[PDB]
């Protein structure tokens, strides 16, 4: 049948999981046509989210199509009422409107799902304090903690959003599902998706060239500041400093007289630094501004020249600061 | 001769056509006429984006100026929508929502019936990456390669907004029409021009001599932005000052000394100048303030006179801005 | 007589009417009055124009003071709705919001009304491309050979404003009204100020106190920056500047040897100090804050000292900003 | 007694009423009755006016707590505008949105009232000649003379003020009310002073503490700033300056060096020395870079010495904003 | 014992309440309980004192718990405020913005609630005279002392902060219990964040998840900010200064070479330094941030290496800003 179906990711038992990164054609239709006959089934009531007030007048449409599915029950779609046997089966929610939905009647649902969450190309709007709120939206209008399923649907290619920024995921395309003790993201379908608008592009050629637009292409290219150098020595090695609570020790090699900046701790601890006197000791010395500077005048000319190399990113940004205030 | 005139516009047929100028004159009457026609010859309803929600409250009365062109049928509007003889003319939304709009079948579409798409010095008002949410607007106005046919239409001509240059859209002052695959620049007759601008000059002296001044003149001519000297010439490469991520280098042409700043590529592996970290990596070398001062000597000495000399527009933005930045 | 009706300013049919200062003279309620009897005699709509959207609060704030004046005719207030005599013909008009503009379809409106023109003082946050925003708004609003008028009001006298500077108008207090080509400009009389102040300090002696202060007068003559020195003379001519826009031209006298600085440019290839690559070309000169200085020393000891005298106000308001800029 | 009695306030009736003393003593409630006993009986409109925009919004709730006082009468806010009897009674309107506002209705006025005239331990966040808007705003409620009243209340005596400065008032610290033609200086009763001290005390007794704190002091018997060193002797002087528009003379002392800054301004046309730019005339200098440390040398030692003495708080003061301007 | 219980800090019931040093775990559970009770119960009005406006979205979500511990009561966050069962509580506001609100009176207001009045182990940018401004406002609200609380709670032990030193409080961080006449300092019993935290995680580790806020983290950890050794030294001293109203005299023992500074300074012919124009007086001798050094050779010697000592943990914020005015 279909290449898709949400059986996998539901029964993974995981309470998080997040089928974001296709177009939802045969998601959305796929995991929309399982929560009513749950409902039918086992009495399970169910819950769709939709981002925002507006598009609660874009969520009635679906009951009438899927009625070739459900024949035998009758359909009624009343704003936010679902009703199914002439009875509630399901709620549709918005985001920002949730006071009234705080004592509003949610007897036993395990199922949320996401869909637009993020506003789709407005100037980063957002909704305020979206994932603050999810945390009591979950633990109040869910009854437990015992299967409770979380679910966004994404259309948008998303490299990171706002939720994600608070929960501080760590995905890879590689990986298909992304499974955690908690969460898992899933890309679906992402071969499929990407011959399904192919083929868009053979319908209308002006629609070729409007894929051959960089911004089209440039959406499934994520950008973000990068690392410069992963290196260390093993040799002999000298200096010391310390800024904002944290120690970075200085690395030399004879070998092309090299130049590192790697975590190393000298007890014998000479002549250990820092640019302000926020980190003082009886140990460490307020340096000059500048003589310390010609002091370390390998080190200086190390920044200036490539010599100078890192393993981290962090250590990257921390000795980038402390140069910018070097001078 | 008398008004605005598509007729050159209809005809050179480009899938997506693209005018600019006429700033209230008729570059919106004779393309509100238009689909009127279309539905005059009983066609498909068109599509009316809006750039904000009350810019719609007052637009109701949008066949005023189109009944002496047709005063036979019937043309209201019975609301938010239009009525041509009672049958549905205008989809008429702004932008803010479109997205919910997107599941929606539109089966039918006419042509692009919008204009003040871009107002110069307005991006308060504008979307980042706007061009893309037209993109999603055309996708979601296509069935096939036909019913669809686009327009642009700013008030003025300019050469520094992102559509143009990520087009390489370029004006041309001496001839009317400039060409591509799809896109095309144009304008109304320098004889038209004549004549109508003779005409605002009979009657209302003050609103001719208005006229008389450039800014009046460039809404509808639209020479602007070509403000500096600019050249090219033979040199041989001999610096290169990469600045935000460009490859930019200088030509020093000694016989008739003046220093030009095409860009252009040499293996010289040495010479190469960063103005900033993120673009520094273990091959090129870094330089504070005055250091430009004095390595690009000639660099600064010839901004200071008047012989360093410019290529290309974007490259003018660009390096002025780097002279506001290196103080 | 106690509050002047300015048909007589009308007169002379200048679409131009520049009044300035003249606190509570009622040009205010004449404004208000002069559209309401042109739409009960003849017919023509009315629309009340200010700078920005915020201010709703002007639905009563202009009607009600002026509704009683008037014997016998009906009035109603509508919000941005205006009926005089049930007949539908006025409402507010926002600067700042120039696209509502763009889409509304222009009523015939004889005379467009604004007093409170200059601003005093403000965040100078005012609209850019002012002057262009104005010409804009006039060949927007009947675009056909039609004349229209227009009336502004200043409430002090600031001899120089963007408008009054950009279409290098000059005033004279002692000729009440002036003309020029395509220009009206009229100033208040001094018999209604003296029969006010005497008014006021009569009346109470809070504001007969007052009357002496700087404040009030101002509020009647307008005290500007015209109290500088103000003469030219026909001396030798010695160095020349640009700036933004003017073209400086400083004279020096060796009688007495002071410096005097005129509109009038010497064409001259001699070095032109610049202060903004704004004004860079071929032959001028750019130069920073020391060597400007270094080299007009003569000019900057002149002005500390008793030696410099100003051809023109809008030269001293010029020459003063630049010397604020370099300081 | 406890309560705050205005019955020698309104003793004079002056316009301008001066309120200082007695911080948060229920003097502004004592204002609150009055505009209603005005208006119930008389119909007159009052003004409510205060700096900022969140002062703006919440003026209902200080209407609010008026909802006690005349229970008969209907007195409700809708939008920010108080209907006392289902009739428009005053309006609050803030200052920093003026100008337009100038253009406001005012049938007839009866009290200005604007609490906190001096700002309270702020950062230079004076509007820029706030006393010009202030008294903009009486000449236009001065159409209707009969009855106008523009209270302004504050909380403690501090010649640190542009308005006492402004008006070159001498104030006076025992003289229960020091009067003039036009306005008003009150230092309150000294009874309740002590009245309210021992219910603060009784009370509780970090409130006793407060009492002991001298903020307290100050928002009760002022700070009058005479704490530091005041003198004047015959003796001559040297150099003469001019700052913000205000003369100021360098008396010096023969023996002691003991300098004096009393306002001795006799014309001459020995040399004048200014900082500010706007202080430039045919016969004096002014002076930068530091040249003044260059000239008065002793009088700047003798500021960084315990030589100096002021003869005036205003004079005081104005030199201590030199010195910070100086540097 | 577990449970924090805010019946130990209300049982010494003191006016001036200050919980510091707390994990802010179960004292933030109980001190979240305890407000709204209170009202319930009997009756009361809270206000919600916050530093910025940043954090003004913070508030929104605070009933986490206290909903829990309500069953049947409905808190409903309606912007910047809670609702009770559908009736306003209080008011949550930041402080600055208070002073702008200065002269608003509020009827009768219970509990004054504060959290983290010093912002430990970060910028810690406060505003000057932040203990003056919040004495302001406690002056405001307040005529009738009957039963009124201004209640603070912080999670740093240290006595180093605005507030100790201005009330000149000296309390003992080795204890729990220390007591002026009016005000209480207390330190909770650290092991009180286990059964609010890991009994909800023990349960499930989503749950665990689930208590989360990414916050809680912050307060619990704990430093000491002692740097080097404070101690006294019976050499007798050389030299004093005067601070921000805060005196000082250091002292030397020429044995071993160490310096001391002691604030106990004896007062003689010797005048001390000074810093700033405000500070001076008609005795006292002030200097310029560079003769500083060349004054004190040996306080710039220990500035740079670790040579000088302290007298008490708080003596060393005086130290550290006087060495930045020292620039
Ligand atoms: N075929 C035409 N017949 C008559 N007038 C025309 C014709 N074509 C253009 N015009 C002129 O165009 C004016 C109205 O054109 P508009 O629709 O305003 O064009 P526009 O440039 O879009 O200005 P805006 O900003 O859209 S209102 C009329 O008042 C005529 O002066
Ligand atoms: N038609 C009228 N009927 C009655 N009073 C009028 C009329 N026209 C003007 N006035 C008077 O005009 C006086 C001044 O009010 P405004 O009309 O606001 O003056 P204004 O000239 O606009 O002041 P400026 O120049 O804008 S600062 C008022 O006191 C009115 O009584
Ligand atoms: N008749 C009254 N008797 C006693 N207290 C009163 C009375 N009327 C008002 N108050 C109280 O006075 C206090 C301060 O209110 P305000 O009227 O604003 O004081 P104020 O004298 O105006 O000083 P500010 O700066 O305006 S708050 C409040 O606590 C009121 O409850
Ligand atoms: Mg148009
Ligand atoms: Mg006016
Ligand atoms: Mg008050």
């Amino acid at each position: 049948s279909l290449f898709y179906n949400p059986q996998k990711m539901l029964s993974y038992d995981r309470i998080l999981n997040f089928v974001i990164g296709a177009r939802g054609i045969g998601k959305s239709y796929a995991m929309k046509v399982y929560p009513i006959n749950r409902f039918i089934k086992y009495g399970e009531q169910f819950i769709y989210v939709r981002r925002y007030k507006p598009e609660l007048a874009k969520v009635s449409n679906y009951f009438n199509d899927v009625a070739q599915e459900f024949p035998d029950h009758e359909l009624v779609v009343k704003g936010r009422r679902f009703y199914i046997d002439g009875k509630l089966a399901g709620w549709a929610i918005p985001l920002s409107v949730w006071q009234s939905e705080k004592s509003n009647a949610y007897p036993n649902v395990s199922t949320i799902v996401f869909d637009e969450f993020i506003r789709e190309k407005d100037n980063s709007n957002y909704i305020p304090n979206e994932v603050s709120a999810l945390l009591n939206l979950m633990d109040t209008v869910f009854r437990n903690r015992e299967r409770v399923r979380c679910i966004c649907l994404s259309n948008a290619v998303s490299v990171v959003n706002p939720y994600f920024l608070f929960f501080n995921l760590v995905p890879d395309v590689n990986k298909r599902f992304n499974v955690y003790d908690d969460a898992l993201i899933e890309i679906p379908d992402s071969l499929d998706f990407s011959s399904e608008r192919r083929k868009t592009r053979f319908g209308r050629l002006i629609d070729g060239t409007e894929y051959g637009e960089m911004s089209l292409d440039n959406q499934f290219i994520g950008d973000s500041q990068v690392f410069i150098e992963k290196r260390s020595k093993d040799s002999k090695f000298v200096f010391s400093i310390v800024y904002n609570g944290f120690t970075l020790g200085v690395w030399v090699d004879v070998n092309q007289g090299l130049m590192y900046i790697d975590t190393a701790h000298d007890p014998s601890t000479k002549n250990v630094y820092t640019l302000t006197t926020d980190d003082l000791n009886e140990n460490m010395m307020l340096i000059t501004n500048y003589k310390n500077n010609y002091h370390l005048r390998k080190l200086a000319s190390a920044f200036m020249n490539g010599y100078l190399r890192f393993d981290n990113q962090v250590i990257r940004n921390i000795a980038y600061e402390l140069f910018r205030k070097m001078r």
